[PDB]
């Protein structure tokens, strides 16, 4: 069964690694992918309905693959 | 930077491509993922924003990891 809860939150969850891995703020990655920090940190703690196309704004803005980023997501505990 | 409409577009085709490799139509695609079949036809165009809860779905239901998914995509 799909916990739609739980998908989001990891999404957030590794979002958060990365962009703190890289070193970039919530507010820099909103202003590197044109949406707003308060998203951003909404996204990180999986309230929002995140699809395509801010998956790969968020990803661009990281200069990461999205492959890349669902590897990692896929690798979480 | 992104250009919306072409990510859609490349997302639509990979995922009709995967989907066609593996003998797999889109009325049963929608059947295993639980979605409808002209959900997946818009999607296949790049006339839908796929959710991630949808793509978790899909693939799942073709039974390919996301990130191969999306390493295909980036090809």
């Amino acid at each position: 069964m799909i916990n739609e809860i739980e998908i989001k939150r990891k999404f957030g969850r590794t979002l958060k690694k990365i962009r703190t891995q890289k070193g970039v703020s919530q507010e820099e990655l909103a202003d590197l992918a044109g949406l707003h920090r308060t998203y951003i940190s909404e996204v990180e703690r999986g309230d929002r309905n995140i699809s395509l196309i801010n998956i790969h704004k968020i990803c661009a803005a990281l200069d990461i693959p999205a492959s890349t980023f669902f590897r990692k997501m896929e690798e979480e505990n």
